[PDB]
């Protein structure tokens, strides 16, 4: 029964590691221990230079071969415990016991909580690559659960750890049961408590301030590089993660009207819908503000009258609007001059038969604004058409969060535009 | 089939990839290509759905194994030819010529230049990483060499690409040759050439403007994981990519009188080095200007009096100077009162600690020029803080190179030096141990 | 499941195929941990795979290195280790694996498998007698189990079980680590498993092999020598010596106290120096009988005579008595009177210091000896003038010399007193031939 | 309970007084642990008391014992250990007491108290270089704090610390122990404390002494060899050499791939490899001068010379220059050409297998060498037929002297133009000692 000890949270800048180390070699002189970082920590670490003590450095170097960065080469037991800072070894044989737990259950992996301030909870998680979000609860069957949040030993077989993509990517805590809940796998919160430092880590303010700021930004950059744009919990709690008003939308320039989310098999960034919301929502306001009659088009009528919301692979939103009330919005008729930055940020262009406002001056996530004038009838374009009974009168119809106006008739109408039984058979992308 | 084509360095929005690996499928339907890259390219690159084409993506994936971002798993031949985008196959036979070439020499590599605007030419390279330093040069045995500088096509043991560090960090023309040469491989430029694609990518200024601007920030982002500080050509044309006026120095803290970079068995940072020496050029002026006298001290006179410079693995400068001058200069009156930011950015200070004077580079970046004040009794100079010396040893001073000027040194400063230090200290430089700092510490 | 570390030890420096050997188990695993293991760093150097799997440990103290660097458990993290010779390699996937299920499922604790080199390792028995100083080895009754193996193979073994035994790693191993697991009454399976052998052999040419070959020769013999066996038997009754010869020092040097050094570590006499005390007394006698001289099994050659026709197993001399009166007969005695004499067979003849005797030494350089007591008749009553202070140094009648009986010793036909059983007793009390104790009990016993 | 394990390690079978030593102790503390340490069951016997507190530790395999058996920590329960030597008597209660206090209170690893023999111990500092293979003794200057201890002392530490080390019994453990905790940078205070000596000294008379020190002086050799401690000096004098010589082989023998199995050690030339350089450079330069064959240093030795005026501490040869029609005049170079030559000295010279240059040997046997190098003007230019890069016959005309390696060598003039040509800009002032990490990815 021989577990290796893997240490991968800790700060060069204040850390226990040393008693860490030190404690569970007072159990076992020999125990084979590996500290991974991804440069050499200073000041120094100065543990024992011994040869079953290990220093895993795992970023490239000129004078290293790629094994040298390659952790599971680190590792010859069958188990591996990853051991948070803070933590000791005091009684013997827990690494023992739990692995007696992880052979008799069915968890892939086991945990022992640390007696910190923050001892390890269950917790439930959902990961949607294609919706770029994962979703984290209550844990309903605790003590089995899908992800922990707080300090504990994890134990699991080395097979298992290493042939995940990114093992050992920080924060662990975030990133490991990310990649474990998507495969299916369970962890089981074991009775077992691990002792804290005797002499903690970050023991003032500042410095836990200090580290605080460090991890929420090695979380950020985690979750940016593994395409989790959203973290939502029970209760409503978000985190975001993706694109804003003061940077590039996720996609960049679209070709052949296929953004590249698509070919990577995924839907519509959340970031990226939810700047759409808040446009059609800041639109339609301007819009109901001037006295501008519009009503939802295209794509955007289809999602609200399917699921009241954008269309989850859509890129855009889509109203028409009466021809001859153009002059009565200031930004409108603004846009005819040229581009037009208002007051809130929008951007109003014209460019020749549509309307386009952009989330802002870097965000260009945008609502199409397409003029329609009655000719005798029928409400029709210069460069398909549709009778103008459809729009008198108009309909309230949820849509991205509030209350839009739709033509009467609209499940009618959707079927005149893109033919019978759109709403029921959405056109999911492959 | 003995030569897997690997494709790395193209750029998503304009490359003419599609016409590469099309030119050399037309040479042999069955032959090997990897097209690698960070992510999935945007727009599509639409390659033949055939398999012995594969895209290989780098970065790790929440739903791949570990695998799936090793590139040695994508390559099942003896030798890898990376092909430069723009490049394109014409004449048949080309590849198993370069084996053949390899086979035959005594060079790990060998290269073929692609007819573009921008052919490979051999290059001299010494990479040291104890100085940080990449020092490139033309080739004295060309055209057998340690770099090339261009487009070319690369053709080696894939045992030896993918046992490398980061055989496919970019861009590929340094990382790859910064590693070969480190490990004293040579390349073997042939006299054979890779015809040009026939639509080129990156055709208009705008284009390559895109391109030059994302290259040049991947090769900062190489040097600086890598450790390469100091970029030189002929032992000139010096580019830099370590700390400056406006950051932190390298290493930061010092701890236990011994900075990060010896327990990384490297030397200081020359990006640190030339601080110091414009920090002790600019403190001299200073001190010279308003009459003040100084002398080198410590190792800095070590290092002048050894090579005419700050010892490489040293860290800041020493002076001695004399007390009653101190009044002379306005930025030491300032220091007395407190923190003292002169015209120039250098930082003055007065220590409270060990009374002596501080002068650091700039408010961010803390290399230091220390001065330490000295006043004679009995013939004698000495400090009330903590060796003392004769003062003959400064009646005269004499001039010594240090740090690109001419400093001044105690007379008889083999002699001063050898009462401070030890004899024989000149001849026997004490050179850092890696071994003995992993025991003591 | 099972991890194994491949470890290497037996291999030549000037001449092996170690990288070949690891390079075949890093192609059945990239990630295989295999630990070389040597005295000295390498010259010309081994040139490994410097990736973090595969280590050197160095089993030298060093000034700059921890008591831990050279304990090579420390280098071994899993489960089970397989000592893998130089001149094998790995073919078949999967052979580590098959190893450790058959271990789990078998009763022994070791477990190998041959290599199909030119002496393919074969099954043996092995009985170890410290106390003989004897290691003695013949063919295995219940193959393919057994308690050591001749020739090459992979062994494995529990870590726990391979780095308890005191010498581990002493070359060499195949010797070593046998003596030590038979001792303990553990036994190695040799299983129907083969390795492969090296495609580029180590020691191909004639002189490289025979370099090698008086290299091991001499790392065996000095092996032995540290674990204290001095004699190696094969059934067939080969032998093979590893102590005393004519040309060398003895074993044990000056006795103190009547107890040699040997019998505190729970030892008896060294089997070297019973057989050179034999050689001695059968010439001495020989001497004596072609000069005439009365002489007589005395004291504890006497005893050892009744008890079991041999020296006592313990015991360090042999003791003649002779007539006084017949010296003159013998020409190395008269010599030995006026000084040391080597004769025509090496045997050094002198009159000692002490007290009246004769001692006649194996050689000038071993000191194994016979001691000649003249004893010359009072009125029927043996007797000397000077005396030892030995509650064995007593006169007694002459009639126990009137006449002497045969009584073989050490090999040959010796003369005894008659009645040896009331003269033994008469000297060393009653019941002494059927009460064996060590020479002075005071102080051991 | 007691916090101190008495060790003895140094007594000697035939003669000691360490049944003298474990009394003295015990009658202050009937509980007081001790451990006598030997390779082998000492003999004559040392009947120490049959108690559960006193024990023998033999450091020897054996074939019937658990490894633990011959790991001295195995013997050890308490936190100190007090190295006691023999000749050594605790009469004064509560000494090893006050050795803890004293210890726990400064901030020296190791506290010692002389034993008043006839050798008390005395402060040293010492210096040791596994890169030099030297170890370099003198006088403290900060005594009572020390580097090293010579002569008789009780010593304390902890356990942790003695048997953390990699031989912390190797005997000597005068010369072993100081080795290793001066390397490491630990301090020995010697103390304002004595033990008094054993009432019965142990090798009292001169033919005792006489045995103790023979072979106490092979333990020695045997220790400073097996450790990588060529050259013994105090006060940078009084040599004690332990390498190679004029009679041996030398220390590294054959290089293979042009790499010195030195630098494998992550050592540089052992020192008396290097002492036997300038020895065979100093006679071959009297040699050529006396017979007037121009010469000049060449290569490494050139730079050598200009950078610290000796060979560089990590090369294993010197190199010198010579003009070709000038070989005629030395009857040793002259003799090369035949077949080699045994001169009146032991140096060995031949003209080379190929590459047409000449090599003189220190001795048949040590193969530490010289090597000449001829050149011949064509037109202004020195070249040989034979490839050490052409260079201008101006740069010998004049040539200079230059201080290399205990004596004054000839240079070409201007040498630092000359090195330059030769090595590349700078080549003086950026002197790179050997990178073993580097070695390790290379080969
Ligand atoms: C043992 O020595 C090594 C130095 O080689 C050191 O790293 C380690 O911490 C030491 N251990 C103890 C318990 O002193
Ligand atoms: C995860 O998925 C299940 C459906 O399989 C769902 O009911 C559950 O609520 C999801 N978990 C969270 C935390 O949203
Ligand atoms: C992945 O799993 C397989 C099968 O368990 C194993 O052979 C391999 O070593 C694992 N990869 C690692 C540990 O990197
Ligand atoms: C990989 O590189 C290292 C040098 O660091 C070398 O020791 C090893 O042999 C190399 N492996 C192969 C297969 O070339
Ligand atoms: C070993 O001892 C056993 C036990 O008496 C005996 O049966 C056997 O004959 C001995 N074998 C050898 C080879 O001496
Ligand atoms: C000796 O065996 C014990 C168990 O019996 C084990 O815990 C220990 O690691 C072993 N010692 C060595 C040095 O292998
Ligand atoms: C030891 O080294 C120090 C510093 O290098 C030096 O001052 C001292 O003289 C040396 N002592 C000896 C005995 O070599
Ligand atoms: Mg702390
Ligand atoms: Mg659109
Ligand atoms: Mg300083
Ligand atoms: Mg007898
Ligand atoms: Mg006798
Ligand atoms: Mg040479
Ligand atoms: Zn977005
Ligand atoms: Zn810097
Ligand atoms: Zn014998
Ligand atoms: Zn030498």
């Amino acid at each position: 029964p021989r577990v290796t000890v893997l240490v991968r949270e800790f700060e060069a800048f204040d850390n226990a590691v040393p008693e860490l180390v030190d404690s569970f070699l007072q159990q076992d002189p020999a125990q084979p221990v590996v500290v991974a970082a991804d440069t050499l920590p200073y000041p120094p670490l100065a543990l024992p230079r011994i040869p079953n003590v290990r220093l895993a450095l795992l970023q490239p170097a000129l004078d290293r071969p790629a094994a040298a960065s390659r952790p599971e080469t680190y590792v010859a037991t069958e188990f591996v415990a990853l051991v948070p800072d803070g933590a000791r070894a005091e009684a013997p044989g827990l690494l023992e016991r739990m692995v007696e737990a992880l052979r008799a259950g069915s968890a892939r992996l086991v945990a022992a909580p640390v007696a910190t301030a923050n001892p390890a909870r269950c917790l439930a998680l959902n990961v949607s690559l294609r919706e770029w979000t994962a979703r984290y609860g209550a844990a309903p069957a605790a003590p089995r659960c899908d992800a922990l949040d707080g300090d504990a030993v994890v134990l699991l077989r080395a097979r298992d750890l290493f042939n995940l993509s990114a093992p050992l990517a920080r924060p662990v805590g975030t990133s490991l049961f990310l990649q474990t809940a998507l495969r299916g796998w369970a962890v089981q919160l074991l009775d077992l408590t691990f002792a804290a430092a005797r002499q903690p880590p970050l023991a003032t303010a500042h410095a836990r301030w200090k580290a605080e700021r460090e991890g929420r930004a090695r979380r950020a950059a985690l979750l940016r590089a593994l395409g989790i744009r959203l973290v939502s919990w029970e209760g409503g709690r978000l985190e975001w993660f993706g694109c804003n008003k003061e940077t590039t939308r996720c996609f960049g320039t679209v070709v052949g009207d296929t953004p590249a989310y698509l070919y990577e098999e995924r839907w519509t960034p959340p970031c990226c819908l939810r700047a759409l919301r808040e446009t059609a929502r800041y639109v339609v306001g301007v819009l109901e503000a001037a006295g501008v009659r519009y009503w939802l088009e295209g794509g955007s009528l289809l999602g609200a009258a399917r699921h009241g919301d954008i269309i989850p692979w859509d890129y855009d939103v889509d109203l028409g609007i009466y021809l001859e009330d153009v002059g009565n919005c200031e930004q409108l008729r603004g846009a005819e001059a040229g581009s037009v930055v208002d007051e809130r940020g929008f951007v109003w262009e014209k460019a020749g038969d549509f309307f386009r406002v952009q989330y802002s001056e870097s965000n260009h996530l945008h609502v199409d604004l397409w003029p329609f004038y009655p000719r005798n009838g029928v409400m029709t374009k210069d460069t398909v058409e549709f009778p103008e009974h459809f729009l008198q009168p108009l309909v309230p119809l949820p849509f991205a969060g509030f209350v839009a106006q739709a033509p009467n008739n609209y499940r009618r109408f959707l079927e005149l535009k893109f033919g019978p039984g759109v709403i029921e058979n959405p056109q999911y992308p492959n």
